[PDB]
């Protein structure tokens, strides 16, 4: 769900508080987003909002009042690593991944404190 | 899910294997029923049925196969009690305590082992 994205950001950049770095950041990191992402840590959240974006299409995956951030999935955080159960069912199994290639992505991804807070129906 | 009710009958019941004691045990404990509970502990199983009967029906719900087992939901087990967190989503929330119930009821409910391994579509 939201917050265990989150704890997934903490879990592999064990140095933040993802709710004030990434949150309302360049165009894509946050909810919605339009433009071209600002740079790569804006391209991490526009692509895991395209993850988000398809699964909404399997069929198979009816998520509640329509946004995924709405599924908990049950995953486990250790050494730095994010593992994701195979417990999980296939609409969660969708998600954990959507939310755990940004916790990846983002890691590796240059933090320029110039684009958070960004003025997004301006500079987008 | 399915991992979890069990995982939360040992939280309870910490003198188990939940798969073994339960599954399989009088008229509803298991998949399906039919008949009468021939016990407490079949009625705590009973109940249970129609709580993910009930589950179904919430038009706000849309459960994957249909089996709402299939749910994952996030609860914590911690000096035998279970909690259910509240980050949960309402259709997972509704599974929890279908499942948290359970787990309650059972831990107080007489075992009687002529009741494992009952002839299902007979003495029911
Ligand atoms: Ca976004
Ligand atoms: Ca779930
Ligand atoms: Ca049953």
């Amino acid at each position: 769900a939201l917050w265990q994205f989150r704890s997934m950001i903490k879990c592999a950049i064990p140095g933040s508080h993802p709710l004030m770095d990434f949150n309302n950041y360049g165009c894509y990191c946050g909810l919605g987003g339009s433009g071209t992402p600002v740079d790569e840590l804006d391209r991490c959240c526009e692509t895991h909002d395209n993850c988000y974006r398809d699964a909404k299409n399997l069929d198979s995956c009816k998520f509640l009042v329509d946004n995924p951030y709405t599924e908990s999935y049950s995953y486990s955080c250790s050494n730095t690593e994010i593992t994701c159960n195979s417990k999980n069912n296939a609409c969660e199994a969708f998600i954990c991944n959507c939310d755990r290639n940004a916790a990846i992505c983002f890691s590796k991804a240059p933090y320029n404190k110039e684009h958070k807070n960004l003025d997004t129906k301006k500079y987008c």
